[PDB]
DNA sequence: CGGCAATACG
DNA sequence: CGTA
DNA sequence: GCCG
């Protein structure tokens, strides 16, 4: 089993679901406490189990697996012997974990804000709603639409939203393309949002696109919220983090939609980064830097010795530049 | 210990 | 601070 | 928390 997640296929569904889920609780809790190193290790150990070809049924099978030390192995030992891990269960039940999970899952709220609120004594969504003047516009939107944003996004929602975005993008710029990215590109059946990457075959024509797209969506009454970021080789892409009004039979629900626009020259890097998973990209970038001495981000791949950027016409190019066997998106579910 | 992905945007 |  |  190789050490980096980008060196091994990791499918969406696998043979150690229970064990990985327990380790991911501990990762999540580590994050709430500001222990980013511990979070990373628990995430990696969970991912190692996702990549295994069959179920772990005995402690000996952890021998030699990367990222399994005393702590992670104990967790798996307890699950194997008793069906539960007391540490995991204590985390689950704790007021601190449940409140941080509640707060951090609000759009516009991160660990530091959730922690401050917790320390201030706040515990519920209604507690936050009673102090509106303190909230950012993004947080106000996240709270306003919290129930809907907590509802899993389904493939049928994706299909509908893709048609809407394709229509608006096609109205805003002839020849522009829309590519589904994020978790649904990796084969996920449900998600927290829908992510789309937009480009145009003639380099430069994609500039100045999202205000036109957003105007056209607003004119259809589809936009409940959005936050636009202008673009800057480009080292920042134009982006819009949106909440769409999605029609449902006799009603509607709010859905988070992210739009990002890249020049076609950088499209493969953007697609790679935005397709994830988050752990897959952290691992891939770590591998690039530490093993190959190349610096990878959403915009490109830089050789610091030669001081040159790699051109890429595909994700396959990028894996080749890094000396990695190609993994399709469905196997990037680290 | 030194590291842990990435980073301009607002 | 928070965003992908 | 794990790695080197
Ligand atoms: O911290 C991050 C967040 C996201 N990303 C990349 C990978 C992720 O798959 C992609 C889309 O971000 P989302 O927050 O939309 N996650 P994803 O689409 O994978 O799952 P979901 O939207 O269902 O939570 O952006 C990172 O690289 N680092
Ligand atoms: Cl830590
Ligand atoms: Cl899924
Ligand atoms: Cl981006
Ligand atoms: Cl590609
Ligand atoms: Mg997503
Ligand atoms: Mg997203
Ligand atoms: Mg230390
Ligand atoms: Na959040």
């Amino acid at each position: 089993m190789p050490a980096y997640a980008c060196q091994r296929p990791t499918p969406l569904t696998h043979h150690n679901t229970g064990l990985s889920e327990a380790l991911e609780i501990l990762a999540e809790a580590a994050g709430f406490e500001g222990s980013e190193g511990r979070l990373l290790t628990f995430c990696r150990a969970a991912s190692v189990l996702k990549a295994l070809p069959s179920p772990v049924t005995t402690l000996s099978q952890l021998q030699g697996l990367p990222h399994f030390g005393e702590h992670s192995s104990r967790v798996v030992q307890e699950l194997l012997e008793h069906g539960v891990c007391e540490e995991v269960e204590r985390v689950r039940r704790s007021e601190r974990y449940q409140t941080m999970k509640l707060f951090t899952q609000i759009f516009g709220v991160g660990v530091k804000t959730a922690d401050r609120w917790y320390r201030e004594g706040l515990r519920t969504l209604d507690d936050l709603r009673e102090q509106p003047q303190k909230l950012t516009q993004q947080q106000k939107a996240g709270l306003q639409h919290h129930q809907d944003l907590s509802t899993p996004v389904l493939r049928s929602d994706v299909d509908a939203l893709q048609q809407v975005v394709e229509e608006a993008v096609g109205q805003a710029l002839p020849g522009a393309t829309v590519t589904l990215t994020g978790g649904f590109r990796r084969g996920k059946l449900q998600g927290h949002d829908v992510d789309f990457l937009i480009t145009h075959p003639k380099e430069g024509q994609e500039a100045g696109l999202l205000p036109r797209v957003m105007c056209r969506l607003q004119d259809q009454g589809l936009i409940l919220y959005h936050q636009h970021q202008h673009s800057c080789h480009m080292d920042a892409f134009e982006r819009s983090f949106c909440i769409f009004r999605l029609p449902q039979p006799g009603s509607w629900k709010a859905v988070r939609v992210d739009l990002v626009v890249a020049p076609v020259s950088q499209f493969p890097f953007a697609l790679l980064g935005w397709t994830g998973s988050k752990l897959f990209q952290r691992e891939l970038r770590r591998f690039s830097r530490k093993e190959k001495g190349l610096w990878l981000n959403s915009h490109g791949l830089f050789d610091p010795e030669q001081k040159t950027f790699f051109q890429a016409a595909s994700e396959e190019d990028i894996f080749r530049h890094l000396g990695l066997e190609y993994l399709p998106p469905e196997q990037r579910n680290a």
